[PDB]
């Protein structure tokens, strides 16, 4: 409350957002290797992570949708980069997978 | 400029952007059935309702560049991430179609 | 820190960012061309100026850390997510190279 809760939210996103993010790193180097069981399994691995990072920006959403203030930030906003491009970057990660396998 | 005004703009760029998004799932979804022209047109479709997205945000900063003042707001900040990972997915699926096809 | 400097700041970012997209985007082009020697080389011009942006958002977020008010405007959240987009851009690409090879 209220600028140490905003700075403990973006570091959990970004903590779980950066984990995410090798781990979709992991991935891409196992299909680079034919190994494409665990290029799969590491793009689970990182899901489970990056849903803490998400569920951390939801939560933050929902906060500002019911009308508690919540001043940005320059933290807030390179977390967020970080949730929505290793997201991205996953989703990308998912469909390379695809013609790998191919 | 105001605090509704803003937050309008936003939902706009969210509700586009994510319609966008889907709509390039769609094209990954044609590459997978190898329906490399249907793909091709669903990035057509994903790219018209960007632009409009894309449209609402360059007024925002076009408005921003010419003095009104914007506060920022956690759901811009939201917004903008949409558009910009959204648009660099669409860039991305061109360049897979491209691998696809070969 | 200091609307001056802030928007000067954003806009090397953008600016340089900018251009390491565009070259992100030779090297797709140098990729479908069949010729993986430019594109890794551009590839990595990509990155030299990639790492100006990088370094000016660095700068800005140590600055921020260690104590300095920063008022983000639209401006600067646009610089961000044009930073973090392309270097998520690079890093597929940097895949896909890799499978453009295989």
């Amino acid at each position: 409350m209220n600028t140490e809760e905003l700075q403990v939210a973006a570091f959990e996103i970004i903590l779980n957002s950066g984990n995410a993010r090798s781990i979709v790193h992991e991935a891409f180097d196992a299909m680079r290797e034919k190994n494409y069981i665990l290029a799969e399994q590491k793009l689970q691995e990182a899901n489970d992570e990056l849903l803490k990072a998400h569920q951390a920006q939801t939560d933050l959403l929902q906060e500002y949708a019911s009308g508690t203030e919540i001043k940005i930030e320059i933290i807030m906003v390179h977390a967020q980069d970080h949730l929505m491009t290793t997201m991205t970057l996953r989703e990308v990660a998912i469909e390379m997978l695809e013609l790998y396998k191919k």
